[PDB]
């Protein structure tokens, strides 16, 4: 009794869901294997989604769910609590032998509005789970994580004035966690993305006392009618002014 103020907290549930989906994805990878990457990716997406939706209905039956892998009935627009999930982020990388740059994203949005609780699993990295309740708090040259598939064109403009080495990595979750780890200084994206790509990484980023915003510096906004959310900057706080400034100056 009195577990907090099964019965998990929202953050504990986010972490457990991310880990559980992580393990299932690892099982799918081992069972289906890499002969047909399309088949492997589809199975991972579908099975992880099924697990997550089943558990969210069982354990949070009153909460809305927005998932990449399910139809969106928009009931969430009237809810005060919405899980925003990417059952497998970096499906491409998951489907490729030896790649560890893929993730599970589990975010809870609560009306106010904020991502209040979140977890990001990197299942191939020992199924590590970064979570909002346990994550902790000028360089002459910047390492910036960018998509290994569709890197943002805006990076080329800012590189005229800032010394930057782009670090190509798959998955939004993997790139955001690379910022937390200190493997890169920043993660920059533009050109398109969805709420579930950034919601859990943003929640973790902000809980770590780091910076997460749109490229124009405005807050990342979630549970919108159109869950397209095309650009982001996630980085150490001190680096934010430098990069947001360069982005802004690119429009001069
Ligand atoms: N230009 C884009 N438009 C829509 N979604 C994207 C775009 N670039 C990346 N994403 C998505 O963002 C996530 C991370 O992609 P990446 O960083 O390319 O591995 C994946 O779910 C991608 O499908
Ligand atoms: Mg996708
Ligand atoms: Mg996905
Ligand atoms: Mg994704």
């Amino acid at each position: 009794h009195h577990h907090h103020h099964d019965d998990l907290t929202d953050a504990e549930l986010a972490a457990d869901l991310a880990a559980d989906a992580g393990k299932l994805l690892l099982q799918v990878r081992a069972e289906i294997g890499f002969d047909q990457p399309w088949t492997l990716g589809e199975a991972g997406d579908r099975q992880a989604n099924s697990l997550l939706l089943r558990r969210l209905q069982a354990e949070r039956p009153g909460d809305a769910v927005l998932s990449e892998e399910a139809h969106d009935d928009l009931a969430r627009l009237k809810s005060d609590r919405v899980w925003i999930i990417d059952p497998l982020d970096g499906t491409r990388e998951f489907s490729t032998p030896g790649r560890d740059d893929w993730a599970v994203h589990i975010a809870l949005w609560r009306r106010s509005p904020e991502i209040t609780d979140a977890a990001v699993a990197l299942p191939a990295r020992g199924n590590v789970v970064y979570r909002t309740d346990t994550v902790t708090s000028v360089p002459g040259t910047l390492r910036i994580a960018v998509s290994a598939t569709r890197p943002p064109a805006v990076l080329h403009r800012i590189r005229q004035t800032l010394a930057i080495q782009p670090v190509s990595i798959g998955s939004a979750g993997a790139k955001a966690m690379a910022v937390i780890d200190g493997y890169v200084d920043a993660y920059l994206h533009a050109g398109g993305q969805w709420e579930w790509d950034s919601a859990a990484p943003a929640g973790v980023m902000l809980a770590a006392g780091m910076h997460a915003s749109r490229l124009d510096g405005s807050p990342l906004r979630y549970n919108q009618l159109d869950p397209y959310l095309p650009d982001l900057l996630m980085c150490r706080a001190e680096v934010a002014p430098i990069l947001l400034g360069a982005i802004a100056d690119a429009w001069r």
